[PDB]
């Protein structure tokens, strides 16, 4: 017996069931995966953190901010400093200090246009209702590629605007609605907010990593809370509370939060079933596509050049990079992403023909020393069987206004957390505090 | 240890199981139901037959038209005499000798032109590997609705073509791809195959209902051969055979069948874990959403005013409507469905709140004395746990090309049916025919 069960150690499950232990209420968290952070994960190798999963935290992120600097986990700063090559289908690659500078006058005219046309719809998007928009009817009847083709913008601005699409959605400009891109493009208080490094997203790290933080909020629980290892199959419940079944268990609560990707929480037997729309919304939620790595080097050799270690190649399989050298200046490491088709043609591929493959576009781009690689880690998030794809849920079109109303709601005496049920940050360790703090309230609220 | 153990007792499951008991294997069936049958259910009111589920076959279905003659099931026309009735926004109802007599002649021609341009793309599909269609790229990257609208047609026909679209799929334009609805329209040999009663999908019913053809197919199998109320919860899998977890106990056999529904098929607990590309294909094939119901009169009191009980009504909740009056002609029925958006909206009403929104529109067209019913039998295929949606799966924008190449494909010795992943009649109980054909000739094979 008691009060709630959670079900997930993310930092959603973790964020609701440690608002419910403070009010003195009993809980348990069970957690399939042998550890906790789930999105989030940090490996030790060569002398320092390599973060797989969720790695950076930047401005207007109150949350995570807030969470970090209780904890005692200080950040230190995104490199930024240095040229970043761009390569587009044709041409040399061009190095210049911002990426801005690789376009023409009239390319970057076009861009800002673009980005501003889109911010614009973004605002009009209610943060907790997208299907109250007044033109969610017509936003959610297109795909974000069919507006940017009706913008009469060229191949080479597309191009490049299609590379961040693919870094922040981890699915292609074809799988998105509008309105859910607009809704994110909300959600993160802008286009900048997403893209950029210094006053945006990417602009911050955490000293020894994200799933560390993580192990830090789950201390705070009482001994005997958290259960590792427990993945849930089923959740029962009748007017007098919810069972929860594990592989030779029952545990008995009075409220339920369960804290999945939702690909995930439709994979649980629930007595009663699902309401419809809720059961269909989890079919219309496909998580993304990704492969995270890190190529690992004696030294940040790049540095020298005078170059970043970024690269931004629309017409290649590696979308995008970033230097993740540690704050002691070795190893090297360049950190990068396959995304949406690219990511499920290499998780069909072996690590080793995906580190060629990778090696290939640095040598071309970083230059010949991109080849003398110490070491190459990477993560296919789509393998998972506990996310089942990064970074998190799309909706493709029709599915925000029809089946998008059941996201929040509670059924009964089982409510919902997740990045993917946030208002603000949603998709980002943020959204997932923000989504533990308002289910905590909800249950603690209906207890009395 | 059987040879051949098959999940699901819809007809895919029940034609791969009769098939491997034909050439001298054991076979083993478990079905979540207390019942066989799946998407076709057949129940007794007012003294004849209900089909909540598939009900119609016609001309080009050779596998189901092949199955109800061997088996001694007899058809009966689908009724088509007497003068539809079409309705358009604000205005008074309009009578006819055929729905396609109240347009304009210069409507007609582009509706059959477009209806052309789609069969024109369909026949460039090849039915086994859509993904190999010459612009493949350019037509997954596209919604139906975006290649209606670019091809110019006026707003009237894209109205009519609407209806149609949603009688067919049960979805709307915006959320299928055009290489989804090319596949589905080449699958069935062209658009008036799968819209036309004489000569089409809707031609011919089966005497008794579709319920007792799936009994006499299931009572082909030895006793002991199928367990119902035996949902598989786990499938693993090994070198030498699978395991089948149910929550009696274990089963083990060579090789698996798995014939349901994508949605649920991904719900299953494997072991090995499902690779990437097929669990996020699983993630990216939606079931439709409908609600089929049956209007009861004491008779079929339309008849003696000349009307054939069909109306369209391109601005109102409901679809087409159909006479389902039986051959004895008593009692009077009135079928049809909530298609796409309007069936989420419906599912979440009453029985009797559904029986208003029908009995008014039915007044308006067919007149008053439809408000005077005796009954108002439905089934919300969404709210049904082992089905969540008929008539069954589509595909957005962006998932033929990259995740659909894992749909046949057998993961170790699971092998994969149901209508989903049939070449002809995909989405029809003729489909689910071939798929379970196929699976058995592919698992016999793979078994020496
Ligand atoms: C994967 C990823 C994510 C990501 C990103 C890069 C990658 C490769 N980069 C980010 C970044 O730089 N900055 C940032 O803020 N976010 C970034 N993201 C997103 C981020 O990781 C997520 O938004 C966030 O971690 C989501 O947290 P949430 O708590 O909402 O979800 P979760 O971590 O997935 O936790 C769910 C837990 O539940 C367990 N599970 C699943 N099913 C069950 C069952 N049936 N029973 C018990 N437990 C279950 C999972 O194991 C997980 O622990
Ligand atoms: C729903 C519907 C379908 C339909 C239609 C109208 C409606 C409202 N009208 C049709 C028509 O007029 N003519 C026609 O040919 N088809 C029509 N459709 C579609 C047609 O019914 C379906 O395409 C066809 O029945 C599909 O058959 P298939 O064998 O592929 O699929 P199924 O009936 O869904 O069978 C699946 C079975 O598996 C069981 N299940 C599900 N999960 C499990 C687990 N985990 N373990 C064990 N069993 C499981 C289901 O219970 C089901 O019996
Ligand atoms: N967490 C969103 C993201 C990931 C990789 C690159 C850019 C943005
Ligand atoms: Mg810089
Ligand atoms: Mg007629």
């Amino acid at each position: 017996q008691v009060d709630v069960v959670v079900v997930g150690a993310g930092f959603a499950g973790l964020t609701a069931a440690r608002a419910v232990h403070e009010a003195g209420r009993s809980v348990l968290v069970l957690e399939a995966r042998d550890r906790v952070g789930g999105r989030t994960c940090t490996e030790e190798h060569h002398g320092t953190w390599i973060d797989l999963g969720g790695q950076w935290i930047g401005p207007g992120q109150d949350r995570v901010a807030a969470l970090a600097a209780e904890l005692g986990v200080e950040t230190y700063p995104q490199p930024t400093e240095g040229d970043d090559v761009v390569l587009f289908g044709d041409g040399e690659p061009q190095r210049a200090p911002d990426v801005a500078l690789a376009f023409s006058d009239e390319e970057l005219t076009a861009y800002l246009e673009l980005a501003g046309a889109l911010e614009a719809i973004a605002e009009k998007v209610p943060l907790d209702a997208p299907w109250l928009a007044p033109e969610a009817a017509a936003w959610d009847a297109t795909t974000l590629r069919e507006w940017v083709a009706g913008t009469g913008v060229p191949d080479r601005v597309a191009g490049l605007f299609e590379v961040a699409v693919q870094a922040v959605f981890a699915a292609t400009s074809a799988q998105l609605s509008l309105l859910h891109a607009a809704h994110y493009v909300h959600s993160a208080g802008g286009w900048s907010k997403l893209t950029d490094t210094e006053g945006g997203a990417q602009q911050d790290r955490l000293v020894g990593g994200v799933q560390p933080l993580a192990e830090r909020l789950a201390a705070r629980l009482p001994d005997g809370a958290l259960r590792l290892s427990t993945p849930v199959r089923g959740l029962a419940q009748d007017g007098d509370g919810v069972t929860v079944r594990t592989a030779g268990g029952e545990v008995r609560a009075r409220r339920a939060i369960v804290a999945v990707p939702p690909t995930l929480a439709g994979r649980i037997d629930h007595d009663p079933p699902l309401p419809p729309q809720r059961d269909q919304l989890l079919q219309h939620m496909p998580q993304g596509s990704v492969v995270k790595f890190h190529v690992i080097y004696d030294e940040p050799w790049w540095r020298a050049e005078g170059l970043s270690g970024t690269v931004l190649c629309p017409d290649e399989p590696i979308g995008v990079t970033f230097d993740g050298t540690p704050p002691a200046g070795t190893p090297g490491i360049v950190t990068g992403f396959f995304e949406g088709p690219a990511a499920v043609a290499a998780g069909a591929r072996t690590r080793e023909e995906r580190r060629d493959v990778v090696v290939d576009v640095l040598a071309r781009t970083l230059g010949e020393r991109a080849r003398d690689v110490r070491d190459y880690i990477d993560r296919d998030w789509s393998a998972e069987p506990w996310t089942r794809g990064c970074y998190g849920a799309h909706l493709p079109p029709g599915a925000w206004t029809v089946y998008g109303p059941a996201l929040r709601v509670p059924v009964g005496r089982v409510h919902w957390a997740g990045t993917e049920t946030a208002e603000r940050w949603t998709g980002y360790i943020d959204g997932a505090i923000e989504s533990g703090q308002r289910a905590a309230a909800e249950v603690l609220a209906a207890l009395g």
